[PDB]
């Protein structure tokens, strides 16, 4: 099943370097099924940030793993189904952070596809984990895939900030030192680093300030 029919052309194009890396990952997840270990989120979601126009990409949030739990994962990091409550933990805080930055409501739901759509490419290090075990899928070579579409990303002479939230940001920094890049960084929105930096942070908006200081239109951050 050649990329092309798993993601957007540009993104396929884009990752053609590291296309077996991706096949090997369908091996892998199709062994995990096998042995009895459902993996997060569902297969046609796992490469969705992907799925949203490689060259239309203006702001790159990176986070670390999928949520672990059943029924929230949905391939774009952080977000969720539109009628998921109680919302996970890390986008409660995303969302106080946000009213807190931006002084809007506090979003309807926690579906962050209208982001998606505005050129915010929400990305994880690793786009898989096993249900109820955090971070699981660590080391099993999804960092080289990642690693190479954040190196795409920046080599793509037009203007990009990107978001690094939590234990990746040195690991990710160096990849995305280029003229036409900025890497802001703050510890993760998760419950027990969300207290030593993630509030106060206001990321959103310093993120608007970059692009419109490098002649690039500001996101709409807006969530119904
Ligand atoms: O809890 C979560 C969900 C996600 O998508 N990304 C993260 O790093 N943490």
């Amino acid at each position: 099943r050649p990329l092309s029919e798993l993601v957007e052309r540009g993104w396929a194009a884009a990752l053609e370097p590291v296309a077996d890396q991706v096949a090997h990952m369908g091996q892998f997840l199709r062994a995990e099924i096998a042995a009895g270990r459902r993996y997060l989120p569902a297969g046609s979601n796992v490469l969705r940030a992907f799925t949203f126009p490689f060259d239309n990409v203006r702001v790159l949030i990176v986070g670390q793993d999928p949520y672990p739990t059943p029924g929230h994962a949905v391939g774009l990091s952080f977000s969720v189904a539109p009628d998921v409550r109680p919302w996970p933990r890390s986008l409660a805080n995303i969302f106080d952070e946000y009213t807190a930055d931006l002084g809007y409501p506090l979003p309807s739901n926690g579906d962050l596809t209208p982001w998606a759509q505005r050129g915010v490419l929400l990305l994880n290090r690793v786009l898989t984990v096993r249900p109820s075990n955090p971070a699981s899928h660590r080391g099993k070579g999804w960092e080289a895939v990642t690693e190479c579409a954040i190196r795409a990303l920046a080599a793509r002479a037009a203007p990009l900030v990107a978001i690094l939230w939590g234990r990746d940001a040195s690991t990710l920094k160096p990849m995305l030192a280029a003229g036409n890049c900025v890497a802001i960084e703050s510890p993760h929105p998760s419950p027990l680093s969300a207290s030593r930096g993630f509030f106060g942070s206001r990321p959103f908006s310093r993120a608007n300030e970059l692009l419109v200081g490098m002649g690039a239109e500001p996101i709409d951050w807006r969530l119904p």
